[PDB]
């Protein structure tokens, strides 16, 4: 198991736009295109994305690449954020890919606001961090998910994946 196919189960790969968790455009492994109504504006943004004029379908291998991109800019952002980069160089493995997961679905700004749990992972006190966590609208929005990735953080293992 590592980071690509546990994103891979959390977020599908589909090739045609479709509307994610909070009604938004999107396409493939979870990649945002807009936070407007606008389907125009959604096929613009694939557009502009893939560098062809699409359609609103992409390969496999366009959003393969759409993929890769993400993942890459999860993990810099991640070690370019002051309050992120000390709580990852303090993880394991494992633990690092939980990071990573959550930084993927909500973006640097949005972990960097979990600030107790944050202290909690670094501190290395596992419980306390999974009920911390817990306690979030993430969880009560995609429950599933999170569970998985609390569990992830919690154990220190793929289990939950497996
Ligand atoms: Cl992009
Ligand atoms: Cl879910």
């Amino acid at each position: 198991m590592n980071i690509f196919e546990m994103l891979r189960i959390d977020e599908g790969l589909r090739l045609k736009i479709y509307k994610d968790t909070e009604g938004y455009y999107t396409i493939g492994a979870g990649h945002l295109l807009t936070k407007s109504p606008s389907l125009n504006a959604a096929k613009s943004e694939l557009d502009k994305a893939i560098g062809r004029n699409t359609n609103g379908v992409a390969t496999k291998d366009e959003a393969e690449k759409l993929f890769n991109q993400d993942v890459d800019a999860a993990v810099r952002g991640i070690l370019r954020n002051a309050k992120l980069k000390p709580v990852y160089d303090s993880l394991d493995a494992v633990r690092r890919a939980a990071l990573i997961n959550m930084v993927f679905q909500m973006g640097e700004t949005g972990v960097a606001g979990f600030t107790n749990s944050l202290r909690m992972l670094q501190q290395k006190r596992w419980d306390e961090a999974a009920v911390n966590l817990a306690k979030s609208r993430w969880y009560n929005q995609t429950p599933n998910r999170a569970k998985r990735v609390i569990t992830t953080f919690r154990t220190g293992t793929w289990d939950a994946y497996k």
